[PDB]
């Protein structure tokens, strides 16, 4: 692993917010008009948390098809994602039309309906088998089936029926529910944990429409995910730990959406997660 050395390399020189910063620089940046329309200014959750219009994800609905969601398309891995805000009051709707038309079987979510005494997400799936949520803005309907709550996360099958041609699917919520308030988790176990508890439900495999993945914004907590995943597939392809650069990945990834990874905080953790990661996929 030349990472894991110049891992250690960055911490030594206590550079992680200079290379951070060279990311941040070398970032493409695209058009986002669709965005910044003014029909759609209240379907934004941050002002400058933008799709880019190339890779952004349609609602099939000729009126406004607007979501605040990107679609990260990673060739070389076969690994697909949609990366999206959490959803307002007023689009949980299109939160659930977005994952019935992108056929995606799983939902990973990475923050806490309160976060710092505030709101980062509608609570947008139903708390009681018997209290089911219907949309009648996208015409769907959608049922808590089941709920295993573990320490650090909690997974839940919901139902997710379409009301207009009673067909029915299973999803898969899975919910990181101890990410800090402020900053990073001290060790990525809990983190690679989840993300292998993830991939061994199916919801990441090809055969299946990409996984919806979000936080707040959709492109902090959201891109150590994706990052972590695919670098990890990319050093199988290659059984090599040490043909993937990280940074190459990560640039990779912004070309499809803005910001992933905020802090400089976050991109050592990404490091840590592979490098640790690393070992449970050279044999053991």
């Amino acid at each position: 692993m030349e990472m894991e050395k110049e891992f250690e390399q960055i911490d030594k020189s206590g550079s992680w917010a200079a290379i951070y910063q060279d990311i941040r620089h070398e970032a493409s940046d695209f058009p986002s008009r669709v965005a910044k329309l003014p029909k759609n200014k209240n379907r934004n959750r941050y002002r400058d948390v933008s799709p880019f219009d190339h890779s952004r994800i349609k609602l099939h609905q000729e009126d406004n098809d607007y979501i605040n969601a990107s679609l990260i398309k990673m060739e070389e891995a076969q690994r697909s994602y949609i990366l999206t805000q959490g959803p307002l009051p007023n689009t949980v709707g299109h939160f659930w039309e977005m994952v019935w038309e992108q056929k995606s079987r799983g939902v990973v979510m990475l923050n806490r309906v309160m976060e710092k005494g505030s709101l980062k997400c509608a609570q947008y799936w139903p708390q009681k088998e018997e209290k089911e949520m219907i949309f009648e803005d996208t015409n769907l309907k959608l049922t808590l089936i089941s709920e295993d709550i573990k320490s650090y996360y909690t997974v839940r099958q919901l139902e997710l029926e379409n009301l207009t041609t009673q067909e029915t699917r299973e999803i898969l919520h899975f919910h990181y529910t101890t990410w800090p308030d402020f900053g990073v988790p001290e060790s990525p176990a809990s983190f690679l944990n989840f993300l292998f508890k993830v991939r061994e439900s199916g919801s990441l495999s090809p055969e299946h429409g990409p996984v919806v993945v979000h936080c707040s914004a959709g492109i902090g907590r959201s891109g150590t995910f994706c990052l972590a995943d695919t670098c990890l597939l990319l050093m199988d392809k290659r059984k090599d730990p040490s043909s993937v650069d990280i940074k190459k990945v990560l640039l990779e990834m912004r070309k499809f959406r803005m910001g992933l990874i905020q802090t400089a905080d976050q991109l050592r953790f990404s490091y840590l997660a592979v490098i640790e990661g690393a070992k449970f996929i050279m044999g053991d």
